């Protein structure tokens, strides 16, 4: 999908969470849930 | 002054979406505004 | 809107979702009749 | 470690996925990282 966006620095947020997103898919689901668990601990 | 972006994964891209929304229309908010909302925020974070 | 807590490892991490945050609370205060203009011109653009 | 408060639903399960893949990312090998860098230049 593509998207536009007005502003340099809104520009840069959204490439540094279009990046993270995308990289995130990368990582073996084990670490993936060991991190949601994590979580669980954290935030209700 | 307006980028384009590129996303895969229709979660992926409906999540930007809703920042880009925010991100833009945030820009409306008069200055007076967003001043004392930062002001505030100070003590809840 | 409830308000929930969430916390954060990494002060750069933090920078960006304070950001975000900002803006989806902000966005709570433009007029609606801007917000509708916004959106008319996000279906052209 | 930090910690933010949001008001409304919507907005904490946002943040919430965003804080989510800003924090894995880091467990992303960085040559890997490099090469995913290397794929949205090259094509």
């Amino acid at each position: 999908y593509y998207l536009q966006v007005r502003g340099r620095e809104n520009f840069e947020i959204l490439m540094k969470l279009k990046e993270s997103l995308e990289l995130m898919e990368l990582v073996p689901q084990p670490l993936v849930d060991s991190y949601r668990q994590q979580q669980q601990l954290l935030q209700r």
